[PDB]
């Protein structure tokens, strides 16, 4: 159970974005229905009044929280992967539009899931803004908690993978458009009951065997990381 508070750009806090530049849902409940329109940008998908200005090559940091800013972030039970997608705003996230900029699942060296490292990062994970056409974009940050993912929601609605989905309105101003955005996948539509990484048993299956849901990360993606960029407690 987690939500996005706001974003940082190049290590500078853009301020509380809830219902302002984040299309915030009313609470931190997960989305579980893979076929639901709620998979696109969660349960209150509407245009919010601001869009955060960035340039290609900027570092865009999402900041998550549980109940209050810079708290326990997400229950340490909620092991799973993290991804970020982009689509043009014109789409409203409908159709084959979502392009993957970032994926982290299980790190063999540190023996840690993306979610474990997000807690250590005080809720902060980043992407580098790609060299796409200037204009208005949606960045969709997605955490998949796998603690009940031995079952499928479609078969047992009281279990299943849990999706914490947040859409940020981002305006890309300076970009030479040298890596124009390629075709995307649909949400809902990309994840189905047979997709690798949707049904998994984290209690019996080695985390080293976990494969995150496709699609693969776009070759045009400029970088990204789970790491604290800024100290919320200094405001
Ligand atoms: C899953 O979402 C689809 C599409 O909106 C809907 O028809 C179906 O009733 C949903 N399932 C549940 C259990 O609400
Ligand atoms: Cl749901
Ligand atoms: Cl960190
Ligand atoms: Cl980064
Ligand atoms: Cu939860």
């Amino acid at each position: 159970h987690t939500l996005v508070w706001g974003v940082w750009v190049n290590g500078v806090d853009q301020g509380d974005g809830r219902n302002i530049y984040i299309r915030s849902p009313p609470n931190n409940n997960p989305v579980k229905n893979l076929t639901s329109p709620d998979m696109t940008c969660n349960v209150d998908n509407r245009v919010v009044p601001k869009s955060v200005p960035v340039n290609a090559g900027d570092t865009l940091t999402f900041e998550w929280y549980h109940n209050t800013r810079d708290d326990d972030i997400i229950a340490s039970s909620h092991h799973g992967p993290i991804a970020v997608y982009i689509a043009p705003a014109a789409s409203n996230g409908q159709g084959n539009v979502w392009v993957k900029l970032f994926e982290d699942a299980y790190n063999v060296t540190n023996s840690t899931w993306a979610v474990d490292r997000l807690i250590t990062a005080h809720g902060q994970h980043s992407v580098v803004v790609p060299h796409v056409a200037p204009g208005d974009y949606l960045f969709r940050a997605e955490i998949i908690a796998l603690h009940e993912a031995d079952s499928l929601y479609s078969q047992n609605p009281i279990r299943g993978a849990q999706f914490y989905i947040s859409c940020a309105q981002i305006t890309i101003n300076s970009s030479d458009d040298s890596t124009p955005l390629p075709a995307g996948v649909p949400f809902p539509g990309a994840y189905t009951d047979s997709t690798p990484g949707i049904q998994f048993n984290i209690y019996t299956t080695p985390a080293t065997s976990y494969v995150a849901p496709p699609p693969s990360v776009w070759s045009g993606a400029l970088g990204g990381s789970i790491a604290q960029v800024g100290d919320a407690s200094l405001e």
